[PDB]
């Protein structure tokens, strides 16, 4: 149970919920065919569009509740340690990131982390105090994008619709950059199936721990767009 609530650009905190499309609470989306899978069930947004240089180190911050409603003492902040799973970021080119609707966009993946050497992306998130990072591709065309950030908690993912999707979107404007417009994109909903090997999955191993039995974890969705 967590909410995407801030972006940082090369270390500069952009502000609490600034440029963020956010849900009313920290409950997961569990229906991958719902429009909620795009940017969550959005109940607040603003007209701010964050400036993001191509090539910049982008941080996305997750907290158990909105801002002050989650404290440094909370064992489930940024998220409960049990909630093992991957963290991903997608972009979609839009006309105006502040005014665009979210249906029918063409999404491409720019970052993902799953399971490696016994450690999940969520473990990194906890180690880094609620922040997850990626480098904005250098070659991407400048301008308005929606940035979809996603954390999938898999501690109850062995059952249908048991995977817990924590999602939000940020409104961004990429500066500098190149001319790349990814030819292969995906739809939300559409990109995920409830039967995907990284969504319908029992992550508990031989000794009952969340180690996925040491097996490779297949992060849902497409290959990364790269420069
Ligand atoms: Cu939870």
């Amino acid at each position: 149970h967590t909410i995407f609530q801030k972006v940082s650009v090369n270390g500069a905190d952009q502000g609490q919920l600034k440029g963020i499309r956010a849900p009313a609470n920290n409950n997961p989306v569990t229906d991958v065919m719902s429009s909620d899978i795009i940017c969550n069930a959005v109940t607040m947004k603003d007209s701010n569009v964050l400036t993001v240089p191509a090539g910049a180190k982008v941080g996305h911050f997750w907290g158990h509740e909105i801002g002050g409603a989650a404290g440094p003492n909370d064992a489930d902040n940024p998220i409960a340690a049990s909630h093992k799973g991957p963290i991903m970021v997608y972009l979609a080119k839009v006309d105006n990131a502040a005014t665009t609707g979210t249906s029918g966009l063409k999404w491409f993946k720019v970052a993902e982390a799953g399971l490696s050497n016994g450690k999940w992306a969520v473990d990194d998130l906890i180690a880094n105090n609620g922040w997850s990072y990626f480098d904005m591709p250098t070659c991407i065309a400048p301008g308005q994008y929606l940035m979809r950030a996603e954390l999938i908690a898999l501690h109850n993912a062995g059952s249908q619709a048991g995977a817990q999707f924590y999602i939000g979107c940020a409104q961004i404007n990429v500066t500098g950059g190149g001319s790349a417009s990814p030819s292969n994109t995906v739809s939300f909903p559409g990109a995920y199936s409830a039967s995907d090997p990284g969504i319908l999955i029992n992550i508990y191993g031989g000794s009952g721990k969340t180690d996925n039995g040491g097996k490779p974890y297949q992060i849902p969705g497409p290959a990364l767009f790269t420069c």
